[PDB]
């Protein structure tokens, strides 16, 4: 086919087939825990992702300043892949349209076809939502995948540059020195927290007037950030963030997003709309998850999808509604469940044993859920474990639980250091881990690494 | 003036001047050794570089493979800088004009004025020399900078890709994984050797049917390589080197470089004389030093430089024949010694030490050896500690010394393992070297990174 030159097929046997074909749509979170729980043997697996690599998403906000590396938090694919008894295919293309009728994907290659199946596991994610507000495309740096943190790096980096250039009491300065980020949840608050953590140890020992004239803001249009956790996590949260300089902007929408000033409104609480003018230098958009082009395509095609909106629809086996054969899981998959790496590996471990139990049962091997609740199949129950958010200045936020109870909540100090035990617990890769490890030893005795060109 | 944006001034006194203005160009080997011990409340140090970080070179030819990550092996200039007691300025440009006769240096920035001095000190290196041999600069990679590395793990990683493609036994395949490395010194037998251990002991491990049909060329014009060694020593490298299946070409030049071939002319011990067309993919030129324009055009500006080659011919205390205020180390001076970076580093601690005495004596602070005579300085003795090369496999070579005794001589396994700490124990920054130290032990338990984007 018309694949990018990472494909590959892995050679752990020779094949000869009878096993059914499932091809595996991403290479994130819900792929790449699926692709570790699967049973090669079982099944013919390949998997269709422009991503040569798997990212893990919740360093990815540390990566633009250099708490951690870039190539820390990615292990490519092909690693995951030959741990597998079965041999595993791998085209570097992004799927352009699934083609339930026929049971195959078409796909395109960036750096270049129909890819036939019996089973379809759709996890190529979501994107980024702009909500249609003017500019954002133009002007803001999403925070979604490794390119994003070079690019802001870049930005930032050009920034402090020019504003060094121009005179203490300049508004042109000021403007170049500040930063606004938009999201109030984990990507966006952790994000804004880096950006401080940089600043204030950072960049303040060797440019101390720069530094000290530097502004994050952080913008949410909920009353709160972090809504996921208990009220007082949330207000100890904010307490912390403004107590490191951070100005929040809660209740407030992005209006429009222009070159060098960004308009906000504010609903306040007595009812008032105002609105701000905000110079900014760099803008992060860390909010708001849409459906991809490929997925938005399908809702069409299958009657049962016509009225999704957020992603497709899937019933308590993991099955797209109204198909026998594609399941979806992770964000591009809507199970009345939050879009969070968590339900995600949940979601594929759970799909990964009903496959397994599937091989066994000849119906599966040659009312959609009919077969499924026939043979007493468990539907799929999502086990919220908690919450975690960095906050800057060695603070975070968790919750831990297991059902109806919970082990541990709370923030500070302590929980930081849990934070980085528990994060690289959850690491999938043992070189991604050690990387990681090394990255936030180095960080103790030395100042981060803050290359533009690196 | 019209430097680039990662110049600076630090701010550790408030300056009033009465000091000598000591001007350094470079920000390699001679140059921050220099700094390292040039005291800068004597002084008014400033520093004209294009380069705003330190390069540890001897570990460069690890950097294409990920046997050390690029941002490992580099230090900022300003990280020195700080170290030190006074201000010191960093111009981030490049001398295009050393002025004599008007005690100045012309500069000019890539990403943009004459800046006076009263002591100059040259530190701008050498350049790789291509012989005028065509098709060198079109098709090959030196093996000198930062960007060399990047560049030569981009054209491996596309050449790997590419042939990945081509059935097992087309000759284009074949072409596609060779690699020839031009120069049998340090620079080049490490490249070989480095390359070596990728495909044999990574690339081997997820594409062995790839990695079999590799063949690195190594390629040097004397009758032995490294001719820096003892006899021994040198026959024990290149015996080690053909171990590895590396195909060393002695008393060989190429004449000419095309774009799929080069041509390799072997003057035999016999006498004969043969032509063999070697088809390539990837071609690194690891050989010979250059002067550069800036110092080229400064040996027609001194009549005692007007028939200077190689570099700035210097006298017993590195004073620039013909001038009585310019001092020249490193690979741009020319004293009858080898241009390696124990050189720069011993030349650089005697010149600082120089400096100091200078501050005491009246007729420096306001026959061109005179003062220097008169006052009883010692002449510049090099001291010869010695010689290190790393052989890939785990092996190096290693001679150590100081004056007429050697304590140390051999090669193997236990060399290769003092190789590692003598090159820890010599790299500049302690940031850097934890850095290496992390990247060694990385290895020891995971594959190098070799990704073409980061
Ligand atoms: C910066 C950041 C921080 C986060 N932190 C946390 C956290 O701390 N805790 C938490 O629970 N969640 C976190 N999340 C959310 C979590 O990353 C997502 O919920 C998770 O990625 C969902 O998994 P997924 O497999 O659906 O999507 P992803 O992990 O995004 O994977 C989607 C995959 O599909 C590929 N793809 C895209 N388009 C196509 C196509 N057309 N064809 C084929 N493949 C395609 C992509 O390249 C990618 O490999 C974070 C997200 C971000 C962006
Ligand atoms: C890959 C490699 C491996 C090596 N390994 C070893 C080893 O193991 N042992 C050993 O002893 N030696 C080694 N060397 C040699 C050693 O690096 C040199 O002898 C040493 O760099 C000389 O120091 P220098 O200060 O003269 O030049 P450099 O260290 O090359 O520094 C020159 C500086 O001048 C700057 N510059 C260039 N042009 C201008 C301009 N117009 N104006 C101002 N600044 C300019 C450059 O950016 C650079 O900062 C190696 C060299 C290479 C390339
Ligand atoms: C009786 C107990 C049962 C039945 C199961 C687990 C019990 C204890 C666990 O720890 C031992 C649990 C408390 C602890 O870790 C799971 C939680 C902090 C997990 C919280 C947690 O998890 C994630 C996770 O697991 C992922 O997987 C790859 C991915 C994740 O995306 C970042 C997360 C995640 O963001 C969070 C917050
Ligand atoms: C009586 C002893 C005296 C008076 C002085 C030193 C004695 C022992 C030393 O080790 C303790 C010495 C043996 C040991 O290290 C210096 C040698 C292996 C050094 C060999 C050595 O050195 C370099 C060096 O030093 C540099 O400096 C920055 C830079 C260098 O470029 C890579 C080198 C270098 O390439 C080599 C080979
Ligand atoms: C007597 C017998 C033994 C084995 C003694 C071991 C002593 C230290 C260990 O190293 C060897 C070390 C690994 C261990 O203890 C600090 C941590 C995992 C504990 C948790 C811990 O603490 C931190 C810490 O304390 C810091 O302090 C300045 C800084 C830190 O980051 C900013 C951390 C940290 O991020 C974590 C996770
Ligand atoms: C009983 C009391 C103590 C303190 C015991 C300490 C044991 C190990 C130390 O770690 C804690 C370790 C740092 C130390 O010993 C291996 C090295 C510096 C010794 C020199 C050494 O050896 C290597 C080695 O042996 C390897 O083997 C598979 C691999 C190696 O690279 C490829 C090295 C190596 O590159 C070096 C420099
Ligand atoms: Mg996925
Ligand atoms: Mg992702
Ligand atoms: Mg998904
Ligand atoms: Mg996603
Ligand atoms: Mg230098
Ligand atoms: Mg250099
Ligand atoms: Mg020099
Ligand atoms: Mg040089």
């Amino acid at each position: 086919s018309g694949a990018g030159p990472t494909s590959f097929k892995t050679m752990k046997v020779i094949d000869p087939s009878d096993k059914p074909n499932v091809l595996i749509l991403g290479s994130g979170w819900g792929a790449i825990s699926f692709l570790k729980h699967i049973d090669t043997k079982k099944y013919n697996v390949s998997i269709i992702s422009p991503r040569s690599y798997f990212l893990f998403t919740p360093l990815l906000p540390s990566a633009p300043v250099g708490t951690v590396d870039e190539k820390s938090i990615i292990e490519p694919i092909v690693n995951f892949a030959l741990k597998k008894k079965g041999n595993v295919t791998y085209y570097e293309a992004e799927a352009t349209s699934i083609n339930p009728d026929r049971n195959t994907v078409t796909i395109k290659s960036l750096s270049a076809a129909e890819i036939k199946y019996d089973y379809l596991i759709s996890a190529v994610g979501a994107e980024p939502n702009t909500f249609g507000i003017p500019g954002v495309t133009d002007y803001g740096h999403f925070l979604k995948e490794i390119p994003n943190s070079l690019e802001i790096r870049r930005t930032f980096a050009a920034n402090l540059e020019k504003a060094n250039l121009l005179p203490k009491g300049d508004p042109e300065r000021r403007r170049l020195l500040s930063i606004v980020v938009v999201g109030g949840g984990p990507t966006g608050v952790e994000a804004a927290g880096e950006l401080q953590d940089y600043v204030h140890q950072d960049l303040r020992k060797f440019l101390p007037a720069l530094a000290e004239e530097v502004q994050i803001h952080l913008v949410e249009a909920l009353p709160i950030v972090l809504n996921m956790f208990e009220k007082k996590l949330s207000s100890y949260a904010q307490s912390h963030l403004e107590n490191t300089s951070i100005k929040v902007h809660l209740r407030t929408a992005v209006a429009k997003v222009e070159e060098k000033q960004l308009l906000a409104k504010t609903k306040h609480e007595d009812g008032k709309i105002t609105e701000e003018t905000i110079p900014y230098g760099t803008l992060i958009w860390a909010t708001g998850n849409k459906a991809r082009p490929v997925i938005t395509d399908l809702f069409k095609k299958i009657p049962e999808q016509n009225s999704s909106k957020r992603g497709l629809a899937v019933n308590d086996f993991l099955q797209v509604k109204g198909s026998n054969n594609i399941f979806a899981i992770g964000d591009n998959a809507f199970a009345g469940l939050p879009p969070t790496a968590q339900v995600a590996h949940q979601e594929a471990e759970y799909l990964a044993k009903n496959f397994d139990k599937m091989a066994q049962i000849p119906n599966f091997q040659k009312k959609i859920d009919l077969l499924f609740e026939e043979n007493n199949f468990k539907p799929f129950k999502y086990n919220d474990l908690g919450a975690l958010a960095y906050l800057g200045s060695e603070r975070a936020i968790a919750t831990i639980r297991s059902g109806k109870r919970t082990f541990y909540t709370g923030g500070g100090l302590m929980t930081f250091y849990l934070w980085r035990i528990l994060y690289l617990s959850m690491i999938l890769s043992a070189r991604s881990r050690l990387k990681v490890f090394f990255d936030w030893i180095k960080l103790a005795f030395f100042k981060r690494d803050f290359f533009k060109g690196l």
